[PDB]
DNA sequence: TTAGGATCCTTCAA
DNA sequence: TCTGCCTTTTTTGA
DNA sequence: AAAAGGCAGA
DNA sequence: AGGATCCTAA
């Protein structure tokens, strides 16, 4: 676990606030105990010909990958255990998405004991529904309802 | 009045600025100018009118500019060019991809006395506005340096 | 089964 | 003439 | 985001 | 920005 500078953090939680997301996903998927996962991810998006400012977010935050869309390119967090540790020390300073950052974290924290039971699973789903309406979220499908048909 | 600003504030509001902020310079056409144009400098930062309470405090953060609601969406605005100056110079060290932006405004705003006096000296900060606009996403500009060069009275 | 990655779309919020 | 505001539009860059 | 414009008082 | 859906190593 880096820890990071704190006047990168500062500009970065700006950043975030500004051209960031943080997203959380329900995911049907038959393998899964409760034919859902879930999917969390820290993003930064900047116009390709600016793409170099986030292949330097790789190396700042030492964790990480860019992808390029062709027009858009996007910096991108999913893995948990970075993700954790990053959103915990960028939390004190983010001023819009704080809350759906927090969010982020508790969800992380219930995993393990979100796949023993369907009722803790459908719990989290509903921090996720949160997240989401925090966001400026436009094309939803799945949601904490659509799991509750666990109601199998 | 040259208030000064806190750095964790500067910090922030760089990186804020540097996703959702614009910093803007203009050529207005306006035969009642010396020139037949005026010169208008911006620093802009749009936001969700559903967030406008951001901007809002941004206001009594910066100390100076004004909100304005637009469709869907509000503006955070300074063109003040005194208290512009000001802000943008200690803003200026902490932007990543704006500096250069920042750092022509400045320059322009510290030509503007000399630019009334000399026609040439008005076109060449003239070619200063059209930098900014190179270094932002520029696409619905019309009026240039080059506009301003008839003039060739 | 699970976690992360790859690839693409939708609709604005800049 | 000047300068602080106002008010809308275009096209993406998120 | 990044322009285009307009009005009015000093 | 904020999702959607397919894929495959572990
Ligand atoms: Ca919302
Ligand atoms: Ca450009
Ligand atoms: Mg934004
Ligand atoms: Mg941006
Ligand atoms: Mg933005």
């Amino acid at each position: 676990n880096t820890k990071y500078n704190k006047e990168f953090l500062l500009y970065l939680a700006g950043f975030v606030d500004g051209d960031g997301s943080i997203i959380a996903q329900i995911e049907p998927n038959q393998s899964y105990k409760f034919k859902h996962r879930l999917k969390l991810t820290f993003k930064v998006t900047q116009k390709t010909q600016r793409r170099w400012f986030l292949d330097k977010l790789v190396d700042e935050i030492g964790v990480g990958y860019v992808s390029d869309s062709g027009s858009v390119s996007n910096y991108i967090l999913s893995e948990i255990k970075p993700l954790h540790n990053f959103l915990t020390q960028l939390q004190p300073f983010l001023k819009l998405k704080q809350k759906q950052a927090n969010l982020v974290l508790k969800i992380i924290e219930q995993l393990p004991s979100a796949k023993e039971s369907p009722d803790k699973f459908l719990e989290v789903c509903t921090w996720v529904d949160q997240i989401a309406a925090l966001n400026d979220s436009k094309t939803r499908k799945t949601t904490s309802e659509t799991v509750r048909a666990v109601l199998d």
